């Protein structure tokens, strides 16, 4: 609108430069007051607990990571751990926790007792049942 | 009704100036004593919690969010850890849960005996119960 430099100057003496520590001392203050009256349940909707690791490292000069878990580093070991609890789910006990080996036993029907038959009471068992690809069950 | 601004301009000046922060004291004391005569029981139903994350962090300058679980946010993970502890009631052991195969035995058995009165026997059970659409058995 203008053509005015987006960003000006400002000058500090005497009093101003000695109390710029006061300032910031009473903004934590403030928020130290705030947290006293409030407690943890201060935590929730007005006055930010502030977070500091990352961008007050970054603020008065140096760069922010280092210690700093990134953003994208935490969501990627977030992921990590969310799969290694699923694998943990996944076949949950079972192979062991499960009744008793009626299935084992079953599977023993099924080779011992004609196994052709056993191949058509298989094709019966996944006819109880449907949508799913036979082509799945030979690459295990 | 009238065409004034809907805002207006005070002064400061002297002890006024001094004592806003006093000001903010005394409310901050108030809030303190009164928490002291009541206690946490006291965090019910007339002096507010006051709730120091988002709107605060507001005033002063500096916008919202950064730590803050949005509502939005907060709503999303209290879903997916309502679905989370659903999918652990859902299907509860079971597999190894029940008590012992008689149901494993059963599905051998429709293996084995006759897999034809057999399905005529699922029929009969699908008879004994109702409402439910046998296409949906050939999803599993």
């Amino acid at each position: 609108v203008t053509g005015e430099p987006l960003i000006k100057e400002k000058a500090v003496t005497g009093i101003e430069a000695i109390g710029r520590g006061d300032d910031r001392n009473k903004l934590i203050d403030f928020i130290t007051t705030a947290n006293q009256a409030l407690g943890p349940q201060a935590m929730t909707q007005f006055l930010n607990v502030e977070e500091a690791l990352r961008r007050l490292a970054a603020s008065g000069s140096i760069d922010t990571t280092n210690l700093v878990k990134t953003k994208a580093q935490l969501q990627q070991e977030a992921a990590a751990q969310a799969e290694a609890e699923q694998q943990a789910q996944q076949q949950q006990l079972l192979e062991t926790g499960i009744k008793s080996p009626a299935m084992a036993q079953a599977v023993k029907n099924f080779q011992g007792a004609d196994p052709e038959r056993a191949a058509q009471a298989l094709s019966a068992i996944t006819s109880e049942t449907g949508g799913i690809d036979a082509d799945q069950l030979t690459e295990a």
